[PDB]
């Protein structure tokens, strides 16, 4: 009755049904002879599971998962972990097309536990996974064929190659150029999924190319922004971020990174409208920190001054319609991610922010609430970047409106961060 509970558990029942899941195992670790009753009873168990199972309503399919999870990386079991390694497999296989969103990372993540649980059958599996995930991700401009797999086949795709890339790396090493080529051409895409986490498993491909540290590996950096120029040169709607997106992740520059997305960013500072940025806002906001990351011309002053330029629609209203501000909490956190990533850019000009701040913080509703939740931990970054300097403008105006405010943990967590920093208040 705990695993069906388990089953017709509730979404806000996860406590509950993990609970029980600890309850199932320590049942099971109670057993202390050699038999098989509780081998038959799991696997009748299992087969109800996969009989009622239902995937139109995104119920009583999790706990199948949740069974996969108590079954394995519970015991160093000689029987129990390696008979069971293709039946789960075969399930999650079974599962993963006829399933919803919010059930593919646990599908997964399980796989690629179970891809090296200790057993004997690994590589072939893997090649299996990665078989299907380049059948899947073939994909021709005429006589479209794989369109349909990019309802929800890709994502699964992508997120079987992140689990074999954070699960066995060395499998995965052969299949780079591969990826590269089978997420250049079809990167764009119907929704943000498949290109978030494309990008996603090309970091986790990035890092286990600096862990190899393979012979020259200028032929996958430079290859990587040849793509990335390739993509921005077609210039549409979702090409504009889906460089960014593939720009996310970087760390060695031997390309003019610094010089062709400044221009692109500034071109596309709006989307149609001043409101119509929802989708490349977060991602500009994200990828400044990371243009940040080599040079934002401190020396130069030729870049810092852009930066600042960049920032005054954004210093107020952003629509003409109805006079909102869907992006002044992220416009903070901008601000206070650069300070965080490199205090020197900011430090010549801080007094217009402290007037933005005094101007948010003069009254507050509920709206003001919501969006200076994060304003303390950027202000805490941007004092912690500042260092003892940051001495003037901390003199009054500022705590007492801090502290006239309903307590937070961001709050105290802010207060006690800016007081282990600069010794002067305590």
């Amino acid at each position: 009755n705990l695993i069906f509970d388990k089953l017709k558990s509730d979404v806000p029942q996860e406590r509950a049904s993990g609970a029980n899941e600890l309850s199932t195992t320590l049942t099971s670790l109670a057993r202390e002879v050699s038999a098989e009753q509780f081998q038959r009873f799991s696997n009748s168990l299992n087969n109800k599971i996969f009989e009622l199972i239902h995937g139109f309503t995104s119920s009583e399919k999790i706990g199948g998962i949740l069974a996969v999870d108590t079954l394995i990386s519970f015991y160093l079991s000689t029987e129990e972990l390696p008979n069971q390694t293709s039946r789960l497999a075969n399930y999650l296989r079974v599962l993963i097309p006829s399933s919803d969103i919010e059930v593919m990372r646990l599908a997964a993540n399980t796989l690629g536990r179970l891809t090296v649980p200790g057993g004997t059958l690994t590589s072939d599996f893997v090649e299996f996974e990665v078989r299907t995930c380049i059948d899947w991700l073939t994909l021709t401009a005429d006589n479209n064929s794989s369109s349909s797999k990019l309802e929800y086949r890709r994502h699964a795709a992508l997120l079987i190659i992140k689990a074999l890339a954070d699960n066995s790396p060395y499998l995965l090493y052969p299949y780079v150029n591969s990826i590269l080529d089978n997420i250049w051409v079809p990167l764009r895409d119907a929704k943000l999924i498949i290109r978030l986490d494309a990008a996603v498993a090309l970091g986790k491909c990035l890092t286990i190319i600096q862990d190899r540290d393979p012979a020259l590996g200028k032929q996958w950096f430079q290859r990587l922004f040849q793509g990335c120029t390739h993509g921005l040169s077609l210039n549409t709607n979702d090409s504009v971020h889906a460089t960014l997106l593939v720009f996310r992740e970087l760390l060695s520059l031997k390309a003019p990174y610094l010089r062709d997305k400044y221009d692109d960013i500034y071109k596309s500072t709006m989307k149609y409208k001043e409101y119509k940025f929802d989708v490349i806002r977060r991602e500009v906001y994200a990828i400044l920190p990371l243009l940040a990351a080599f040079d934002p011309a401190i020396f130069t002053k030729k870049y810092l001054d852009r930066i600042m330029v960049h920032y005054l629609r954004y210093l107020k209203n952003i629509d003409m319609n109805a006079a909102n501000n869907s992006d002044k909490p992220f416009i903070l956190v901008s601000i206070g991610d650069i300070a965080f990533e490199v205090g020197s850019s900011i430090s010549p000009y801080m007094t217009l922010i402290l007037d933005n701040i005094r101007e948010g913080l003069r009254t507050k509703f509920k709206v003001r609430k919501q969006f200076e939740k994060d304003l303390f931990y950027c202000i805490g970054k941007l004092a912690c970047a500042l260092g003892p300097a940051f001495a003037k403008h901390l003199n009054k105006d500022l705590l007492n409106l801090m502290l006239n405010c309903p307590m937070s943990d961001h709050m105290q967590e802010t207060l006690m961060i800016l007081n282990e920093k600069i010794p002067s208040l305590e």
